[PDB]
């Protein structure tokens, strides 16, 4: 079916837990082995959500080479990005580490350090032009450069050096700043727009290495994005724009990482995304 008239039916039905249960029951199930070996523990943030071992991103280390993030490869969009969780105290550096060696433009940030009285992820950028960072135990330095402050949305400019060669890099640090603390938001638009400045930077471009883009645990909100952003670009690469079906472009996207999508409002959500989307494109 097309996706604003079936959007419609699962409305009017009220069967939005029973189609995104049915994507739950079909997803992909790869094996996720390194994820779960004994030293890998304080690496993780959730015991049930890892990386498959076939598309999990290697850090170019001996010792050890884990880190929770995914490559999702979309073929016919020619779209990549890496999905992952917020960094953890420990993993700042593995995180900056992932940054410099997958050669990525843009990081995207979905959540607040703080959410519901606790802590989401690492604060893991400085937040003063003249407290730079240095990780240690990887050998780079994160120094701040600018920082725009808007509505819904927070830009940053940042600066990577490898202080092992003192090469330095330009990184984009895009944060939306106001999603709910529960549910999701009442309309797409401030979301779009968001999405559409991460395009407008050239971070989701094939010049660059693929996007970082994370959440808490990197499956819900991040999912949400992705999504919606290979929807519509397929959208307008197709002669027929609704043939997009984007409950098979999402168990597609399962293929590579588990549990993308974590809610039945987050469904309905990404097809309300995608929908409104398609009318401002055109
Ligand atoms: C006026 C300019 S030039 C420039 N180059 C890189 N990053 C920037 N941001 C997002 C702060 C800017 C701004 C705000
Ligand atoms: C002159 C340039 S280059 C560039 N790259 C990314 N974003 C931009 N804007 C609009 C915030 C710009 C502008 C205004
Ligand atoms: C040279 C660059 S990169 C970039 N990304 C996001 N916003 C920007 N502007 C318009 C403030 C810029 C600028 C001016
Ligand atoms: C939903 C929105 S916001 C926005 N801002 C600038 N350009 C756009 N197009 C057409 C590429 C969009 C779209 C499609």
């Amino acid at each position: 079916m097309e996706m604003e008239k079936e959007f419609e039916q699962i409305d009017k039905s009220g069967s939005w837990a029973a189609i995104y249960q049915d994507i739950r029951h079909e997803a992909s199930d790869f094996p996720s082995r390194v994820a779960k070996l004994p030293k890998n523990k304080n690496r993780n943030r959730y015991r049930d959500v890892s990386p498959f071992d076939h598309s999990r991103i290697k850090l170019h280390q001996e010792d050890n080479d884990y880190i929770n993030a995914s490559l999702i490869k979309m073929e016919e969009a020619q779209r990549s990005y890496i999905l992952t969780q917020g960094p953890l105290p420990n993993t700042v550096g593995h995180f900056w580490e992932m940054v410099w060696e997958q050669k990525s433009r843009g990081v995207v940030m979905l959540n607040r350090v703080m959410e519901k009285g606790s802590l989401k992820c690492a604060q893991y950028w400085p937040q003063k032009e003249e407290k730079e960072m240095i990780f240690e135990d990887t050998n780079l330095k994160l120094t701040l450069i600018s920082e725009d402050i808007k509505s819904y949305y927070t830009v940053r400019q940042l600066e990577l050096e490898n202080l092992t060669t003192q090469e330095t890099r330009e990184i984009l640090h895009f944060h939306y700043t106001t999603w709910p603390d529960f549910g999701v938001p009442e309309s797409p638009a401030s979301f779009l727009n968001f999405l559409f400045k991460v395009r407008e930077s050239g971070s989701l471009s094939p010049e660059h290495g693929p996007v970082v883009v994370h959440c808490s645990a990197g499956i819900g909100r991040s999912g949400t994005f992705c999504l919606a952003d290979t929807c519509l670009l397929l959208m307008d690469k197709r002669k027929d724009p609704s043939s997009v079906d984007i409950k098979k472009v999402l168990l597609e996207m399962r293929k590579f990482r588990m549990g993308l999508i974590q809610t039945a409002d987050q469904l309905r959500f990404s097809y309300l995304a995608v929908i409104e989307g398609a009318k401002f494109i055109m």
